[PDB]
């Protein structure tokens, strides 16, 4: 039941592309994207092919303009379904310094402000012990977004960020 | 083509379409398929959209003509990666009667001839205790193909068949 439909023009009009599961490059089918329907599941959609560039998380729902998924523009060319481990457990460790060094804070809860709750301005490495998470640049879940699946992130470039700026994070729940 | 690449004309000429995993319908981009590159893994490909109609299993390799995958014709519309569970375990039970009743045989090995090894030509229900298998209408893996992921099959229709007519089966190994 999980799939997403990208449309070239506004309000679900024009040429459309369907993805049922991880589509690594659809630019030959759609030259831009100005509408999206997420029929099921939760999806990361990426600006550049092979899951590169600016990403955006979209849960199930309809998005009649690119600004409705917070997109900065109408460029998308790849996407992968978000897989939720079952059990439903979320637990993360965030680190002051790279390679799991320095201050370290563990939580199972969402964090709309790292500053208020942990008195850090930056994250430099991460361990996702359980679940799937999103790192956001600005607080309260705004700005650039990064997807963090169950792994280890020795450095910010491992969640695909060019700086260590992280001010909020939360769980991916459906 | 990160996992499987379909081509409209023979010998990898013509329009092409890539599926990275699970594609429910590509008939809008390909009117027919005359050759296939399987860059990795093992793929189930289906004549009609949404995984319907004739199916064929394609291990890793290159296929310059539809006959090279036992195709009846050059009509293909959807595909699905086959998932091999961890362990390397393969066990199946085949039943003379529908719904797991009647005489039962159980094997861990490929059977190129149901008539020779089990003195019948008709499987009527079965249990895949381990692994994933293929069923064929004719001996020695020829003719029509049917995929069985690890589950229960109380009636031939559960594996997509229109009759109990099965004359060989084997394991999906890479």
């Amino acid at each position: 039941g999980t799939k997403i439909t990208f449309y070239e023009d506004k309000n679900f009009q024009g040429r459309r592309y369907d993805c049922d599961c991880d589509c690594a490059d659809f630019h030959t089918y759609l030259s831009r994207c100005n509408s999206i329907k997420v029929e099921g599941g939760t999806w990361a959609v990426y600006e550049r092919p092979n899951f590169a560039g600016y990403m955006y998380i979209l849960p199930q729902g309809e998005y009649p303009e690119y600004q409705r998924w917070m997109g900065l523009n109408d460029r998308l060319s790849s996407c992968r379904a978000v897989h939720l481990p079952s059990g439903g457990q979320y637990k993360i460790q965030i680190f002051e310094k790279g390679d799991f060094s320095g201050q370290m804070y563990e939580t199972t809860e969402d964090c709309p402000s790292i500053m208020e709750q942990f008195h850090m301005r930056e994250i430099h490495s991460c361990k996702v012990l359980e679940g799937v998470w999103i790192f956001y640049e600005l607080p309260n879940y705004r700005g650039r977004q990064y997807l963090l699946d169950k792994k280890e992130y020795r450095k910010p470039i491992d969640w695909g960020a060019a700086s260590p700026a992280v001010q909020s994070f939360r769980r991916i729940v459906e």
